[PDB]
């Protein structure tokens, strides 16, 4: 077992008092030509069935897809690469986790999940206030490795943005896996963040507050050209 017994009683416990809301998990996986997707596979399993025996088999479900079969599915969350996770409730937020959410990235998926499942973020009355001005698509990407100590955090406080704000995608990118959009963005050191595919990047875990200013940046500057556009 990925989790064993004592994981799987924390887990469980954790479940038990964070759970709230039902949540769902898609999984695109594909057999051939993906190193972490057989793990991947076995660890969302693993965790839905913990979870699941926790607060209920109906309050949390996983689907499996293959890009090649599911088109309409890898369509719909925007898939190309595997495996890639979502964490969604009865809409999606734009979670989205790239590669095996194992390591320390393991409390990351946790924690998607049970943000989802709370329907709510974990984000300043301060944040939410300013943030819901954002009405134009920003996508953010938080590159990552299962080792990378300061990931963690970032990669939840970016998929709590994406979770309070339907024009904000946030996908959490394990560089190791996906080497090619590492080195396309020159990602070393991690977590490593990148906005609408470059228009701005920072780097290392952000005072919640910075990690906002530099979405509402991003988005004054593409508002403008959304005007001016005109």
């Amino acid at each position: 077992m990925l989790l064993n017994l004592d994981v799987r009683m924390q887990l469980k416990e954790l479940a038990q008092k964070e759970f709230k809301e039902p949540v769902s998990i898609k999984l695109f996986s594909q057999a051939i030509g993906c190193e972490s997707c057989q793990t991947a596979e076995e660890l969302l399993k693993e965790t839905v069935e913990v979870i699941g025996e926790a607060v209920g088999q109906d309050k949390i479900k996983l689907d499996i897809y293959s890009p090649f079969t599911h088109k309409e599915e890898t369509e719909k969350y925007g898939v190309d690469r595997v495996p890639t996770i979502v964490i969604e409730g009865d809409k999606d937020y734009g979670i989205r986790y790239i590669g095996l959410p194992a390591g320390l990235e393991f409390t990351t998926l946790i924690n998607g999940i049970f943000h989802v499942s709370q329907r709510k973020p974990q984000l300043s009355e301060k944040t939410l206030e300013l943030l819901q001005v954002v009405d134009i698509p920003i996508e953010i990407w938080v590159f990552v490795t299962t080792s990378c100590g300061y990931c963690p955090s970032a990669a939840v406080m970016a998929w709590d943005f994406a979770l309070a704000n339907d024009y904000i995608t946030s996908k959490v990118i394990d560089a190791s896996e996906n080497q090619d959009l590492a080195e396309q963005f020159q990602v070393v050191g991690v977590p490593k963040i990148v906005i609408n595919k470059g228009v701005a990047e920072f780097v290392g875990a952000q005072p919640e507050n910075a990690f906002l200013g530099y979405i509402m940046a991003v988005y004054e500057k593409l508002k403008r050209e959304k005007e001016q556009a005109l």
